[PDB]
């Protein structure tokens, strides 16, 4: 077999897997519990955004150890990947999929406003804080996302285009639209939660999964779907748009009708004083 | 006004400006002359770049100095810019431009090769051995150069696209000919060589610059180049192609009848052994 290394023993007793390999560990200063993620010898840019990042619906780096292999110690959440409600078909009741939809875009309208694009949003990587169905989400998994920067086009285009190559010029009109690939992800998310299945698949089909991508026809089961609100079809309609120049934003996405309900935004505000009454200092008042 | 630092000092006799600024100076070891390039406070990457590339047509570092401001010790070349010889509609003799165009395309085809692109070639970081027509050409600023490594998309592609965006499915059938960039300028370059002037301009023009480039639509003189050769104009035309999947490959230039001269190919190997007689070790035999 194998063993920890002895810094993280010193502050960490580590225990059992959770599910890149998880485990569960005891910080020893604190007796709590934490998720301790180990990755085989990238990570430091993973480190670098985790670090900057600060949102309820963002997971938090609590430590990190440079080892034989990669540790990072980060918040325990309780109610595991949204994977495992959806699987096998399971369809998440109207209501739930908009307290966690919700949610998911107050964090991905974070990442982009902060020049983050994650570019690996599934169900796997987002995480609920409890066994609860009305709980705290968080988005997990920053190591294939990106930071936007200082473009070099902008730096070509401040000269000459003498010896400048057509494709460059031609890339002017789509460049700065990658954070729309988070968008598409969240309308795939979104559809998975709504019907139970896959809005492109092999499953029962002749067309590619490219093709089927790449002219946005999804499989759409009316009887499924029935069960539906037409609100909540419209917005997934409008992130599964094949422009990523039209596609929506998580703004306009915000802005939708279907998340304009007040009961769904007191139920997060909640959950969230709750999460919260730990931290909670004496007020200045 | 300012100083050189102590390490720079220590080593060379500094002396008047070539041409970032670039300044004579002279190795105190050797008394032979070089030329340092300054960069006042990416340069760690062009070193990085510098240091492994090895051809006779691509410059040599020959020392460095991270100091106030960066200092870059390059081989001295007397015949200077290539841009000084084509300024003011000047145009260079058929032979001269193959002499010189060749060169360029073995330096190119070496950097695609070792998964290297320029990304910023023109007639002033091409550099002319001596005051002599017929000499060596050494391609210089390597600032805006990029390095092929590992793509992302590769590694995107090695999932399922269940989640995947279009527009990254889309990007597949471009992805990799992004060193085509190169042949295009080279393609100006050897137009504005033949013809003493640019093919792309807003001189004497209704049409924007940008629109011309992304119709490849260069402004043909007959009279220009009728001095010309039908076989030189046809490799032009062959670089100047707007599709960068269909655009000519430095192997394919190389192949071009225009390249095919025997007594072009012989005076380069000549002037090479020229250059080469000084560094000359006894052979084994
Ligand atoms: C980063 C992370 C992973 C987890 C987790 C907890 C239980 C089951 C599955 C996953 N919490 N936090
Ligand atoms: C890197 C470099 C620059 C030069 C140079 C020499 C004379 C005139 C203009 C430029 N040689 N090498």
């Amino acid at each position: 077999m194998s063993v920890y290394p002895k810094a993280l023993r010193d502050e960490y007793i580590m225990s059992k897997t959770l599910g890149g390999e998880v485990k569960l560990a005891f910080e020893r200063k604190t007796c709590k519990k934490v998720a301790i993620k180990i990755i085989s010898k990238n990570v430091e840019t993973e480190i670098e955004i985790l670090k900057k990042l600060n949102h309820p619906c963002i997971i938090k780096i609590k430590n990190f150890f440079d080892a034989e292999d990669y540790y990072i110690v980060l918040e325990l959440m309780e109610g595991g990947e949204l994977f495992d409600k959806v699987v096998g078909n399971k369809r998440l009741k109207e209501a739930t999929c908009k307290l966690y939809f919700y949610q998911m875009l107050l964090a991905v309208q974070y990442l982009h406003e902060n020049g983050i694009i994650h570019r690996d949003l599934k169900p796997e990587n987002v995480l609920l804080s409890s066994q609860e169905e009305d709980c705290l989400i968080k988005i997990t998994d920053f190591g294939h996302s990106k930071i936007l920067g200082e473009t070099s086009l902008m730096r070509t285009l401040c000269g000459t285009p003498t010896y400048l190559a057509p494709e460059v010029l031609v890339s002017v009109g789509t460049a700065g639209y990658n954070r729309a690939v988070d968008c598409w992800s969240l309308g795939v998310i979104l559809f998975i939660c709504l019907s139970g299945y896959p809005p492109f698949s092999e499953h029962r089909t002749q067309v590619s999964l490219k093709d089927q991508i790449t002219s946005g026809k999804y499989n759409f089961i009316p009887e499924v779907w029935a069960e539906v609100s037409e609100k909540a079809l419209d917005l997934v309609k409008k992130l599964l748009v094949v422009d990523p120049k039209a596609r929506f934003t998580t703004e306009e996405a915000l802005r939708h009708p279907w998340l304009q309900d007040e009961d769904m935004k007191r139920k997060f505000q909640d959950l969230l004083s709750e999460e919260n009454e730990s931290t909670a200092l004496p007020q200045v008042l």
